């Protein structure tokens, strides 16, 4: 029995196994956060941009009024509620407030808009939002009121900022109240993919995996308490979030740094004014740092530890890492989905730089398989399929896709090309999945060409990447006009989609018209021709 219906459970056997093995250690994820807050009380656990500075028992208090708060408000046991915050102190205490509560988090990232999180709150039936007010020049509230005249099941809207006709965030805040602890094999929250399909894809992560992603991570990137992590990445992303991101830092009693922003001026002031020892990053953010070290002042030296991931880190820039930054770089090839590799802390240099790591669980197996389904030879390119303790058996209420995307035996087809190295160390060679990788940033090309063929102008749409040096893709979409009318340019095109509430990151990068697209002896359309029609 479990509290949320539309998920996929582990089978007995492998749930036995895991359990044996000490990976499912049977504790809600909030207690990670209760352990260290006793333990620890007094240590400082997280530092925002401004500097104000919250203990591990002023943060476990905290957490405890406003799961208080929220269940006066009607939010509980088993209630989705969708979360859409900066990297401010706010996101922290409400996610444990949430699971305390045992409401279940919905993570959702503050460039998503109406169509993302219309999509995420009918599916999961939200009962809740919570936004800010005014974030990066956007007005979250008209957002929410967009959401609830489209999902009737959004109750309550609450806002870290002025409420307007809302809740505030910070008066959902009451005396403590005994609640009971949820079920550690149920569904903790529910990440966010950006997937393959129409629609975005919600991922559910139990109590007992996704603890073992915190503390496993944290095991392999030698996190303990004297880490100072700087998340700089959404706080919901899970890589900032759990790999082993800011769960990571409060499990093991080291201090949370939230920046603002990712540029230099806000990152680099951070590292030297909190001694920041370890972050995460994508590559256009890495080579943004380092290049701005040979114009930035700022003591960096402090930083030991830097995760490069979300697409894969060339090993040019890689081997900057070290003579630029002075850190260790760790690269990262990890998904929502599951299965995190991480190259180890004291790999050989040579590993570091031309390699994405190793699977972080001794039970993550991994097959590499041909078009037909096959394992490949040794050192072969193909499709990494994979199964863990950690990896999801199928999206959030989302049969059909489930049937496509999982093997009979439970594997998870992750659409990427790899090879597999002697040592068992990955290299990331492309992508079979037809989803766009910019900058870190997923985009279904399928739903961005939904979305498109919606225009007036437009008849049909196929959507291609184009590589990029410093972004690795960029987004093509390639038009057929509607009949007897003219197709949109670039501008009018991204106008279209950000009213239609369309996330930001998946506006085309560059428009091409024409009469008809290629297609296989199937035929679906061909895009690995497109990409040549478009160079020419
Ligand atoms: N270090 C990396 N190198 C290459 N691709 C990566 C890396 N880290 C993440 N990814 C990509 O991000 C995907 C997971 O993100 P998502 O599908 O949005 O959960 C993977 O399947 C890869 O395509
Ligand atoms: O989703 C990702 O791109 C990712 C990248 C690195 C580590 C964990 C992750 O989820």
């Amino acid at each position: 029995s479990h509290m949320l219906d539309g998920w996929v459970p582990w089978p007995e056997s492998f749930a036995r196994r895991y359990r044996a093995a000490g990976y499912w250690e049977g504790r809600p994820l909030d207690r990670l956060l209760r352990e260290r807050a006793a333990a620890d009380p007094d240590r400082i656990a997280l530092v925002d941009a401004a500097g104000d500075r919250w203990t591990y028992a002023e943060l476990d208090r905290h957490a405890d009024r406003q799961a208080a708060g929220l269940r006066r408000l009607g939010i509980g046991a088993g209630d989705r509620v969708v979360v859409q915050l900066p990297n401010t102190d706010a996101f922290v205490v409400l996610f444990f407030a949430l699971l305390r509560a045992g409401a279940v988090p919905v993570l959702t990232l503050p460039a998503h808009r109406e169509s993302e999180i219309v999509h995420v709150a009918e599916t999961a039936g939200a009962t809740a939002y919570v936004i800010p007010d005014v974030l990066d020049g956007f007005d979250h509230r008209a957002l929410a009121r967009a959401a609830r005249k489209a999902v009737p099941s959004i109750e309550h809207v609450l806002v870290a900022g002025e409420a307007a006709e809302f809740t505030a965030l910070a008066d959902v805040d009451a005396a403590p109240v005994p609640l009971a602890e949820p079920d550690p094999g149920d569904v903790a929250l529910l990440l966010l993919s950006g997937g393959t399909t129409g629609k975005p894809k919600l991922i559910p992560r139990t109590h007992d995996d996704y603890t073992y992603n915190v503390r496993a991570s944290a095991e392999v990137c030698g996190f303990d308490s004297d880490t100072v992590y700087l998340v700089v990445l959404p706080t919901a992303h899970n890589f900032a979030l759990a790999c082993p991101g800011l769960l990571g830092t409060l499990m093991v009693g080291g201090t949370v740094v939230l920046a603002p922003t990712p540029s230099p001026e806000d990152a680099f002031e951070l590292i030297e004014r909190e001694k920041v020892t370890a972050t995460a990053v994508v590559p256009p953010v890495a080579l943004l740092w380092l290049d701005a070290v040979e114009w930035e002042d700022a003591d960096l030296s402090s930083l030991r530890l830097l995760q490069v991931g979300g697409s894969k880190l060339g090993a040019e820039p890689a081997a900057r890492v070290r003579p630029a930054l002075g850190c260790t770089l760790q690269q990262v090839f990890g998904m929502a989905e599951g299965l995190l590799n991480y190259t180890r802390l004291d790999d050989p240099s040579d590993l570091v730089i031309q390699t994405q790591g190793r699977p972080l669980s001794p039970d993550d197996e991994i097959r590499v398989v041909d078009e037909d389904g096959r394992d490949v030879a040794p050192g072969e390119t193909g499709e990494l399929l994979t199964r863990g303790p950690y990896t999801l058996r199928g999206y959030y209420r989302a049969p059909e896709h489930n049937a496509r995307t999982f093997s009979d035996d439970g594997f998870y087809r992750t659409g990427d090309l790899v090879r597999v190295l002697p040592s068992g160390h990955l290299v990331v060679e492309g992508r079979a999945k037809d989803q766009i990788n910019r900058g870190g940033d997923k985009i279904s090309a399928e739903e961005l060409e939904n979305h498109i063929m919606a225009h007036p102008g437009v008849h049909d749409a196929a959507v291609v990447g184009m590589p990029d040096a410093t972004m690795g893709e960029r987004t093509c979409a390639c038009l057929v006009p509607r009949a007897g009318r003219s197709a949109p340019a670039q501008r009018e095109l991204a106008a279209f989609l950000t009213d239609r509430g369309v996330a930001a990151y998946k506006l085309p990068d560059r428009v091409e018209v024409m009469d008809a697209f290629p297609r296989t002896s199937v035929g679906k359309t061909d895009k690995k021709e497109l990409g040549r029609r478009i160079a020419g």
